[PDB]
């Protein structure tokens, strides 16, 4: 029935070590200039040097979360190169009853809304109490908000222009 | 290691794979930093890799272990091969038939 948006990981101190502004296209480009989604977090590195990074989160809110985010897997090795330094990646994801370990694809394909890249998307609801860590050394489009949801059965999506 | 079967009837298979959560684990216990095992048979063909990541305890464990399957038909054989990994299969089972069960919940 009804959620509450609220920030897992805020983007002025959860990222230390790596560029938090700077991952910016313009296939999302809004009022003319270039911008990026409302609830991800691109990330690239600060002065040439991605370190690895693991970050955990658990909840207390007593309600299931449900958790977005994305792998980037860019067209060129040397578009890998540029961006994270590291010719080798992969993330990692991990919960209780979640686990995957994703590693980046480069292959050249043809190009949608002048982009050659692709780039995929992930959900997972975590429970009360038990908690999530990502862990990640090339390529993560980290959470910046997530929802807590609430009950009430009987809904649905309607196609309709009344 | 190999094996057919001869029972005339089909047979049930389980296996398992470990994989440990830090890179010191799998090396203290295959000795082998890189690892794969595989499965074949004549309709059943698999490769399977370890990870290793980190990832929160449940039951004072932090490792992972992932567990399969497999009927094999009277004849055709199966054949593992393993270099990190394996969880052997140690008994399995001969299938009869006969229809109509099924799996019940209830506490008479």
């Amino acid at each position: 029935s009804s959620f509450e948006k609220f920030e897992i990981f805020p983007k002025a101190s959860s990222w230390p070590n790596h560029e938090t502004t700077k991952g910016v296209t313009a296939a999302c480009s809004y009022s003319g200039a270039s911008s990026f989604y409302r609830n991800l977090l691109w990330i690239t590195k600060k002065g040439t040097s991605y370190p690895k990074l693991s970050k955990s989160y658990t909840n207390n809110k007593g309600k299931e979360v449900l958790v977005l985010w994305g792998v980037h897997h860019p067209p060129s090795v040397s578009e890998q190169q540029s961006l994270y330094q590291n010719a080798d990646a992969y993330v990692s994801v991990g919960s209780s009853k979640y686990n995957r370990r994703f590693a980046p694809e480069i292959a050249a394909r043809p190009k949608v809304r002048g982009q050659a890249g692709r780039m995929n998307y992930y959900w997972t609801l975590l429970d009360q109490g038990d908690t999530i860590t990502f862990e990640a050394t090339g390529n993560l489009i980290a959470p910046w908000y997530a929802f807590a949801l609430n009950k009430g059965s009987d809904s649905g999506i309607i196609t309709s222009d009344a």
